[PDB]
């Protein structure tokens, strides 16, 4: 039950992939400021279907070489461009609770960051998966989309009736 890049090659543990969507109206996953944050700390899906996003390093704590479903995962963004103010922030994804939008996926350093692990789960292009969060050190919530205000921003939050269907493209 290996997870496969849209070239039918299994995800390398510790490798960089773009997490493309299935909705061709839509682009890759990246980071954007949202409300009163100045650094780009919210994990968003691009609206620009031509946008591959930021390549994300996908890692399991196990010594597997190949990510199979249901393995625990940590995802962090590779290097990208921020204003000089924000240089050096942590790019590993966190789910931080006690927020209006529901449990939000964030980067940087957040107080209420839920403890837990990500897993990948097949949905069936047809190399489609969804991302789940499993709290607290097997009920996991589906990472879906929450659309914003003056923005229109589709921000990743833990959504029961979620899911965002995604695929993965290896970074060369």
């Amino acid at each position: 039950d290996f997870v496969l890049d849209n070239e039918g090659n299994p995800l390398e543990n510790g490798g960089t992939y773009y997490i493309l969507s299935d909705i061709t109206a839509f682009g890759g996953i990246r980071a954007a400021p949202t409300g009163n944050e100045r650094c780009p700390l919210t994990v968003v899906q691009s609206r620009n279907e031509l946008d591959k996003g930021i390549g994300t390093i996908i890692s399991s704590p196990y010594r597997i070489r190949f990510i199979a479903e249901g393995h625990p995962l940590s995802l962090k963004f590779d290097s990208f461009a921020v204003i000089m103010l924000c240089v050096g922030i942590p790019t590993e994804w966190s789910v931080v609770e006690d927020l209006p939008e529901g449990p939000a996926v964030k980067i940087g350093e957040n107080k209420d960051a839920m403890d837990g692990w990500f897993r990948l789960e097949r949905v069936s292009e047809f190399n489609n998966y969804k991302l789940v969060f499993c709290p607290q050190q097997d009920k996991c919530g589906d990472i879906g989309i929450s659309i914003d205000h003056d923005d229109g921003t589709r921000r990743l939050v833990v959504s029961k009736n979620k899911p965002l269907v995604v695929q993965f493209q290896k970074l060369d």
